[PDB]
């Protein structure tokens, strides 16, 4: 039976990479058909028709059907996975608050729609920026969907961190395990080498260089989005779509034993992350359910960085509360 | 498995951007066969290419064993077993499709020589850049030490587009559609052949039962699909062209299903009255990196007319690149 998958922002950059991955089998593998439900805003519908034409022209055996629309209550109808990509990208004259203000209402409305018409088993992945806060907004506006069903994307941060570590250590990405991104999808994010493993050995022990971690690794990961913008002239697209795919796939199909991934999810207070925030944690997944990895010891350096990020998250929560978005 | 060395030219372009990430995540060889990407561009695009590689790196693809970038085809093609020649000017910005022949041909003269000098003995070469058939003809001719059967031009997009149209018309799913054939040139003279195609074990032309629909709607719709995409999106069909490039290479290397066949523009041995030595689209089955033209098909009158128009065009293009000294 085809999985009903809603994708918002389907005519934009990320969408133009993502839809073809989805329809070709990148999400659930070669034996699981997919129904795509694509949401856009009015002046993009024509372009969306174009995208659908290309989808048709790929002759994808797993693509059971495509519906397009501009009403979230039509498109989210009975969907089991909602990928909320639609939102404006970061502009050059924008402060973070500018983008937060620009995009939040989207998630108020979409959270309400999901609450009204989504399938009982729905999982909701939020890619549109600011990811964490937009997920908080959607979650809060869908009180009849379990709060655990909402996750903001920090998987791009996670994969970027894996890439940087792999490059530094001369290891293959398949040798890198238990990478963690803590907190916000922003320049305050904390990539944690202290619980990661490179080819079976503690990553911090392998790289043996605190000054590298602080001066090169962390800010290269944290500011990689900006670096991509500078090198390419626009924010990440194909890699954001790939990260969206990885996160949703792992969420639905489960994480490898002896590994974990980064997902921004609602905090119950674990690791001193304020309750109610959407914050990136190390998690394992099984049967569509995530579990925050337990028993980790948080060193003083890591604690300082994590707190910096959660402080930023709390500020964002206050800001959207003031705007009346939640 | 040891990483397959795959060259992709035009890597910083639109098709490239839609192609590389699917290649690196396993679309070509499946979940357990790593690949080494070797990416070729011209100098003004190298900076953009760096950005692309940044994104590739940021996907942390387990199958992507490594990436090399450069502008020297002798270096980038070194040891490759698959060369996907996507690099070439597209239509637009002062150029119509007919202008591409002279604009792009020399690329393939040069890359042909490069491949001849440095590619792995087992190399297969797929030409996407337009005009695809004639560019493949040029590449093949300038690589005399590589078997002629190793070169193929992409008609798989036409093929997939025709499958799409047929499935929509008949209310069938794409999995119902078998034995689609595109004959001839990847151009407006292409001939999508419903007479040998199947819709779930039924003759496709009979299922549609409407010769007027075939001639007046189906064929021109398939032919002009690129322009339709542009008119709708405001940008060209990069994702579906990338998808077709992947399909063709994948089926070439891994083989076609036993109940099916695909379209590939390959060198003609005179089969079906297609002048020898043209790179022309044929129905083919594939096994282990080799193609075989499907034999014994009865060519009806109408089909014959259309096929001959397309091969006539291909002959004129061959003559043109011969006059230009590209072969
Ligand atoms: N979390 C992450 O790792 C990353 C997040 N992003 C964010 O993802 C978002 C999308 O980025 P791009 O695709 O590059 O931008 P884009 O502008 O190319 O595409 C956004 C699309 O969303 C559509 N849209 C706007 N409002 C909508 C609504 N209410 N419902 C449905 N669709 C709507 C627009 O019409 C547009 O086509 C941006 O906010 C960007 O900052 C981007 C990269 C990485
Ligand atoms: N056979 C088919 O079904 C299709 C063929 N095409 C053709 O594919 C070609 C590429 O299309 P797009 O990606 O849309 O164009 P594009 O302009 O976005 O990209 C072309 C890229 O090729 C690069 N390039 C030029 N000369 C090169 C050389 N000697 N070596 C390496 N790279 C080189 C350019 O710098 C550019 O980055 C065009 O010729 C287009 O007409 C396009 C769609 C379908």
């Amino acid at each position: 039976s085809p999985l009903k998958v809603a994708v918002t922002g389907a005519a934009g950059q990320i969408g133009y990479s993502l839809l073809f991955r989805l329809a070709s089998g990148s999400l659930l593998g070669p034996d699981r058909p997919i129904e795509l439900r694509l949401l856009e805003i009015e002046p993009a519908l024509q372009a969306l028709e174009g995208v659908v034409m290309e989808l048709d022209d790929c002759a994808f055996p797993l693509l059971s059907g495509v519906e397009i629309g501009s009403d979230p209550q039509k498109i989210f109808d009975g969907v089991s996975l909602a990928l909320l990509v639609g939102a404006r990208p970061r502009g050059a004259g924008m402060e973070r608050s500018d983008l937060l203000e620009a995009n939040g209402a989207i998630f108020t409305a979409q959270g309400k729609a999901l609450n009204a018409v989504a399938a009982d088993d729905v999982r909701v992945g939020v890619t549109g920026n600011p990811a964490n806060t937009n997920a908080l907004i959607a979650m809060t506006n869908a009180p009849d969907i379990p709060r655990e069903r909402f996750s903001a994307l920090t998987r791009l941060d996670h994969n970027r961190a894996i890439s940087q570590l792999a490059a530094k250590t001369g290891a293959a990405v398949t040798d890198i395990k238990k990478m963690t991104i803590w907190g916000n999808h922003s320049a305050t994010q904390y990539p944690d080498l202290f619980h990661a493993e490179v080819a079976g050995k503690n990553a911090a022990e392998v790289v043996n260089d605190q000054a590298w971690i602080e001066d090169e690794f962390i800010p290269t990961v944290a500011k990689r989005g900006a670096a991509i913008i500078d090198a390419r002239g626009a924010s990440s697209a194909a890699s954001a779509a790939s990260a969206t795919i990885d996160a949703a796939r792992d969420w639905l199909l489960g994480t490898p034993a002896d590994d974990w991934v980064s997902m921004a999810v609602v905090s119950d207070g674990s690791y001193g992350v304020p309750e109610g925030l959407i914050s990136s944690f190390p998690v394992t997944t099984k049967g569509g359910n995530w579990t925050i990895v337990s028993g980790l010891e948080i060193d003083e350096f890591s604690r300082g960085r994590i707190d910096k990020s959660t402080a930023e998250l709390a500020d964002e929560r206050s800001a959207v509360t003031e705007l009346g978005l939640i």
